[PDB]
């Protein structure tokens, strides 16, 4: 068919962007919430205080999912919830909310996918230095300790980093991300290790609370595309995809960055050579606690590029066509990556594969009939499926798709203009309206993918 027995349909969300409450029930402050109250920061100056409301609406949204036939939901835990000051005392209001909102999509027929850290560091441990601070893989591991001991039992699938791409290099080399700095190589690169350690630390304690839950990371790239099938032109895209970049270019924006070490046992060999007087210490026990063997690997693609070379080795990035298809960030649409992305991450690293994150951001609007029409999603979606069918057939060991956004929410720096649910929210009313996504979708979770469209 397009694909198999037990491909996994889902949708995805943040703590962050949907629950709203940041200051009620215990829950403590984040590098987001802080991150916002600087003036000019967020389009509009927007915050997450209300987002969605979530916190509180949660069962009408585990309902709206019933409604489309979803089987699972990935979504991720505020740290500041549960741990309202990194460490120590836990506020049981926010154990109690997770424990409800499990419960909930148990009680529902939809799975759990949980991540634990989905940007929003408590700003006591952020103020304690955050990723700079060693203990950072002690508070991670704590903190990971806990969820698994409390709810291990009835979560099959934990992934414990959401890109950390942004985390590190949008939010301390390139000041785009929470906390919006500029740091040193040897800070961005202490910063890398130590979210490394503590995501190896946090599955090796997860294995001894959790013994059947399975675990993986979600990390995410722009996918090299390569410019024909050749033997040559994918080698050069493969290079590139897994390449590690100059000092100088936004060298955080790497796959093998973070997957070499935790996959394959250790950094490049790159690394070592181009980083070499900025490098942390790396001890071959910080590798042994990095390399922790994983159950499934998973990776947020929205969009590639097409990557060539020149006669002198040199990576050449050709032109988009004039008018070429793209969302409202203005990013382009490239199905491809679907296809390349998943492709290239089973061959070097040979994991069950998910995709955690796939959608794009459209204007859409309540229309006069009160309904929301976004056929351009429905188009989105449906090339990007046909060429993630195109790896599983192959034999491309990808066990499941994610659509970003369940709903419309907070879209960090862009606040709430950009829109990627397929249930769209009002953010004054709250009103949830399910857009024609949503009933599409619900179709291609009910015929596993034979619906799609084709002529791709």
């Amino acid at each position: 068919m397009k694909f198999n027995e037990n491909f996994v349909w889902g949708v995805a969300t943040s703590s962050y962007q949907i629950e709203g409450a940041y200051n009620e029930d215990g829950r403590g402050k984040d590098i987001w919430g802080d991150y916002c109250s600087i003036p000019g920061i967020i389009f509009d100056n927007h915050n997450g205080d209300k987002a969605c409301e979530h916190y509180y609406r949660y069962k009408e949204d585990v309902a709206i999912m019933k409604e489309m036939g979803i089987k699972a939901y990935r979504f991720s835990i505020a740290w500041a919830r549960i741990f309202p000051e990194g460490i120590g005392k836990i506020n049981q209001k926010g154990v109690d909310f997770y424990h409800n909102l499990i419960d909930e999509l148990i009680k529902n027929d939809i799975v759990p996918y949980v991540t634990l850290f989905h940007w929003d560091l408590p700003l006591e441990l952020a103020e304690k230095g955050g990723w700079l601070n060693d203990d950072s893989v002690e508070w991670f591991k704590d903190y990971a300790e806990f969820f698994g001991k409390e709810y291990g039992h009835k979560i099959k699938y934990i992934m414990t980093f959401n890109e950390p791409q942004c985390t590190i290099g949008l939010g301390l080399q390139q000041g785009i991300h929470a906390p919006g700095v500029k740091l040193s190589p040897k800070a961005v690169l202490k910063s890398t290790h130590n979210l490394l350690k503590a995501h190896g630390a946090a599955v090796k304690v997860l294995r001894k609370v959790a013994p059947n839950t399975q675990l993986g990371i979600a990390p995410t790239c722009g996918v090299a595309l390569p410019i024909s099938e050749n033997k040559k032109d994918i080698e050069i895209a493969r290079k590139r995809y897994f390449d590690i970049l100059d000092l100088n270019d936004a060298y955080v924006w790497s796959v093998s960055l973070f997957l070499d070490p935790i996959v394959l046992g250790d950094y490049p060999t790159k690394y070592y050579e181009l980083y070499k007087e900025h490098l942390p210490k790396i001890t071959q026990e910080d590798l042994k606690l990095i390399s922790q063997p994983l159950d499934f690997l998973a990776q947020n693609i929205y969009n590639g590029y097409r990557v060539s070379e020149d006669e002198n080795g040199n990576y050449v990035y050709p032109k988009r066509k004039a008018g070429y298809d793209h969302t409202d960030m203005g990013w382009p649409i490239t199905p491809s990556a679907l296809y390349w992305g998943p492709r290239f991450i089973c061959e070097r690293y040979n994991l069950p594969f998910y995709i955690t994150e796939n959608g794009l951001a459209c204007h859409d609007v309540v229309s006069l009939d009160n309904k929301v029409h976004d056929p351009n999603r429905i188009d989105f979606l449906n090339k990007y499926l046909l060429d993630y069918s195109r790896a599983s057939c192959e034999g491309y060991d990808i066990r499941g798709y994610f659509q970003w956004s369940l709903m419309d929410n907070f879209e960090w720096r862009e606040g709430y203009s950009k829109r990627f649910g397929m249930v769209y929210v009002d953010f004054e009313t709250q009103k949830r309206t399910i857009k024609d996504s949503g009933y599409w979708y619900k179709k291609v979770i009910e015929e596993n993918g034979e619906n799609l469209l084709e002529h791709h």
